[PDB]
């Protein structure tokens, strides 16, 4: 079944997984060096053993494709994944004249009252980002995020490079190249970044009229992270392919530190007791071609019949 | 046997290998996405099924470790791997007042007279690089090569970053980090580089007091390239480990485009008819610790009993 590699990877971290400490002082079962492949011709690798929000995955990838880094786009799309990061910048700022917020996330877990307070301050921050144009420009712009790494790499000459744009043209004029690489890792920025790119780098490959993509993920949260990651990059492999008039090949997910937080063990076992149903089908608008111009309505997901969602706490 | 993964990878490219064109207009049998691991506690993965020059591998890695990019060091060490690149720069220069040299490499294959001519001009170039200090500074400095990528990454602020130095300190003060990454890929330089880094990026990992390393090689020549690559990075895993007082773990080689040139098929088959002997043993000088200060004499290779070398033409 299409999503087997994932379950396999999951089962493995449990079995061969060696305990290992980490930043968000929780424990993890980790493995180092893994690689799994998904033959995109057999279907879309969005998990059926647990409900994954394709809407979220879809709007995030577009945000990246637009070379956008401001949270406003996502919010307009009911997407709040990157919310914490902008909120945090806001709170550490001179203007934040509100309640105690330092460590809002980790605190909310065992909230002394926090729950509503945090959740409301956040509602406020967002609401302003959506309307106060100047506020959005200030606290709503994350800066160095995938959108800017992929499409506006800052060069030593104060210029900007559209890695993705260039690779796409390359694919068209030189499909057999081995230099079709887009990179999110900048040695200059990581020493002072909030969260250095987990999706460190990806390579494209063309053969027999099919497009393939390999991702190198330096670090991954098997439970919460991987499900989206596989969905996100498989989508990209289709999008880029659609634009180049190529057939879709394989999506390959390679790992550095693949781990499962100690507070996710029961949940994952639950999942491992499920039987994958047939994988869904992706449908891209035939009329449109420049993916940089793709809109949500141009991406349909057909036949996604999943098992109920699984709730598990974010380890912090 | 330790080197099995390599033979396995080799056998595979023959069997599942899909023909694919390439730059040096020759043909290739290619696969996309492969990963193999070598448990460095079982021995050193320097091939016994064919003689690999450990001396060359050793002096090259030191050259990188010194953050050096001038060919003089290598020549002083009888190492000529990077010779062509500096020679080419020399020939395309105003000063090169010699015979016809444009395409020296590919031509030498079916030399109309070239052999000696090229080989002598080269001897001249080198000889000068070794003695004429100003010549070395001019035509002997390659510039952007591993030594500068690893230890003097040029930032947008005209400064320089010692990625390797920083990662080593990191390993010591934060061994459980998932950000121990050194990168040779610069989106800014690749568009105008002679040869963008095949050894694209590598990640370190520490667990149970052992050090592991994973390399991401965007493109590889299974026959001529991989044998050195495995040797080079396994050596680094030992060196860094020796410096951090860690035990050696696994070396993991991940691949983008792994290929075998069509003009290497017979030779590789020859190799595949050999039986691996026990792997050699690496011995590092116990007295020395700062690997940036390691000298050739500080690296011993014990019990290397290989099969005679295999000669095969460099495809161009
Ligand atoms: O697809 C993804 C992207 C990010 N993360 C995770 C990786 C780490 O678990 C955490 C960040 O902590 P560090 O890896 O930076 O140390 O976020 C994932 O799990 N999956
Ligand atoms: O360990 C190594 C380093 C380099 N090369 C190869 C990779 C390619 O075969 C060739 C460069 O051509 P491009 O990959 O840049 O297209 O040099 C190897 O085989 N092995």
């Amino acid at each position: 079944m299409l999503e087997q590699p994932y379950l396999d990877l999951a089962k493995k971290v449990l079995d061969e997984g060696h305990f290992k400490p980490d930043r968000t002082h929780t424990g993890t079962y980790s493995i180092f060096g893994h690689q799994m492949r998904f033959d995109l011709s057999k279907g879309f690798p969005l998990l059926t053993t647990k409900k994954v929000p394709f809407g979220l995955i879809k709007s995030e990838l577009l945000w990246f494709l637009h070379g956008d880094t401001n949270i406003r786009f996502l919010l307009q799309h009911r997407n709040h994944i990157w919310d914490e990061w902008a909120f945090e910048k806001w709170v550490k700022s001179d203007e934040y004249h509100g309640p105690d917020m330092t460590d809002f996330g980790h605190r909310s877990q065992k909230d002394p009252e926090f729950a509503a307070v945090y959740h409301e301050e956040m509602a406020k921050f967002d609401d302003r980002v959506l309307h106060d144009d100047a506020f959005a420009a200030k606290y709503g712009d994350l800066g160095l995020v995938y959108g800017s790494q992929w499409r506006a790499w800052h060069t030593s000459k104060g210029d900007t490079i559209d890695q993705l744009g260039d690779v796409i043209e390359q694919i068209k004029t030189h499909p057999y190249s081995r230099r079709l690489i887009v990179s999110a890792w900048n040695p200059e920025d990581v020493p002072t970044m909030a969260l250095p790119p987990c999706h460190t780098l990806y390579q494209f490959y063309v053969n027999d009229g099919k497009l393939s993509l390999q991702l190198y993920q330096r670090s991954a949260d098997i439970f919460l992270g991987v499900p989206f990651g596989i969905a996100s990059y498989a989508l990209l492999t289709h999008l880029v392919a659609h634009e180049c008039g190529l057939e879709v090949g394989e999506f390959i997910h390679t790992f550095g530190d693949a781990h499962l937080y100690v507070n996710h063990l029961d949940q994952i076992k639950e999942q491992l007791s499920r039987t994958p149903r047939p994988a869904p089908t992706l449908q891209l608008n035939p009329d449109k071609h420049d993916i940089f111009d793709f809109d949500m309505k141009d991406i349909k997901l057909l036949n996604y019949d999943p098992y109920p969602a699984i709730k598990a706490p974010v380890a912090v």
